[PDB]
């Protein structure tokens, strides 16, 4: 499960880093931030994308990426987290 | 469900499409682009609403449209990528 | 509920709109417009606090006030968006 | 409960403190309101991090932290608001 939503959402980021980094002219690494902020919705406020292929592929890009992101998130959370947390509360 | 929380979701972005490029003056696809960051809560880093008209309309949009965006996502995950890739995972 | 919810969102957003106007100097609609989209998280990209005081009641504000936006946002779509269109999806 | 999350967001925030004021440059509160707004996902219209190890950090930041304010968020909410209200509704 958290495998395969760590998988899903790094196939999803390298999608996002290759189009902004083409398509955008960021650097790879700008891209891969743009991507990051974008689909966890913390925005970035320097950069939008410039060209009209760039604004509908960040549409696109956001509806079908917020669910697996916040899902992988949701899971990174509660299952990975909470417990490396709960169990440490056992005296 | 789905059909009608796309639909519904359709209506709700061709509404700030229509608002933003007229009031705010904005191309047709800055408008749809603005509406969609703005209902996701991405948010857009270099354009604010710069009318009075634009501020209050924001500020209504987001209460009455985030609910459903969020439905549709929350749905569009759920039920059309879980399965196409839950049911990808059986051998 | 519904109701109580309204207000209590009501009434954080008018101590958002007095802050700001008050100590970052803001207009009251452009006020009201910062408090909104920060407790929504959509965010502005634009304005950012200037002043110590508005970045720490920002933080303070963030934090008390999500929660209940967001249960008003939660209540506002499934107990009065929902059915006048579930209601409404009746032949 | 709500003490453990109330410490565990409280050294989140430390750490992005210190890491954006040390890397980034910026002043201590500065560093702790884009840590804040960042892991609320509000974000910053203004500042986004200009090294590559700012950038980088702040993925990681974004992935680890956000599960975890919204989960401090979510029982400020559930937990010490609701009922303060809650039981206040009680004529
Ligand atoms: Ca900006
Ligand atoms: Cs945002
Ligand atoms: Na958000
Ligand atoms: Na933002």
């Amino acid at each position: 499960e958290f495998q395969v939503l760590f998988v899903l959402t790094i196939l999803t980021l390298i999608s996002g880093t290759i189009f902004y980094s083409t398509v955008e002219g960021l650097r790879p690494i700008d891209a891969l931030y743009f991507s990051v902020v974008t689909l966890t919705t913390v925005g970035d406020g320097n950069f939008s994308p410039q060209t009209d292929f760039g604004k509908i592929f960040t549409i696109l890009y956001i509806f079908i990426g917020i669910g697996l992101v916040f899902g992988f998130i949701h899971k990174l959370a509660v299952n990975v987290q909470l417990p490396s947390i709960l169990s440490n509360l056992v005296p």
